[PDB]
DNA sequence: CGCTGCGTTTTTTTTTTCATGTGCCGGTCTCACACGTGCCTGGAGACTAGTAAGCGCTTCTAGTGGCGGTTAAAACGCGGTAGACAGCG
């Protein structure tokens, strides 16, 4: 009956196994991938949070995220993150 | 006395060994990844409801030219000096 500390480690595995199905990952290295996601979570949730505050909006939409992601991410990483982002919202709304 | 070159003795530079740490192969042991199982909480469903936000229309600002005039500011160039870069101890 211990606290119950969540993480992202099961999703990192899931994606590790998609991209390098034969490869694995040490505790320390997952620990890093965990920090990484929370870090770029907070970074985006913030810039979005601002964008909204700055334009007197109460709702963080996908539009805010896309701006956050343009702002926070470099040239080529940005173009793709937007795309997989765009792609995922589009796939979700059609799906159901 | 002064020089001059030429065999000597040393110095510089080359060639070959040589002792060193490299990263390279293949067998043992450890504890960490991965699985799994079972329980529990947090996401999903769905429907309710109340309000944010987006679009059009109303106004009027504050942004974009554009027009000459004068002046302060750039341009350019020449002339020399001190500071950058190498070389010696
Ligand atoms: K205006």
């Amino acid at each position: 009956k211990r606290s119950r500390k969540e993480s992202y480690s099961i999703y990192v595995y899931k994606v590790l196994k998609q991209v390098h199905p034969d490869t694995g990952i040490s505790s320390k290295a997952m620990g890093i991938m965990n920090s990484f996601v929370n870090d770029i979570f907070e970074r985006i949730a913030g810039e979005a949070s601002r964008l909204a505050h700055y334009n007197k909006r109460s709702t963080i939409t996908s539009r805010e995220i896309q701006t956050a992601v343009r702002l926070l991410l470099p040239g080529e990483l940005a173009k793709h993150a937007v795309s997989e982002g765009t792609k995922a919202v589009t796939k979700y709304t059609s799906a159901k």
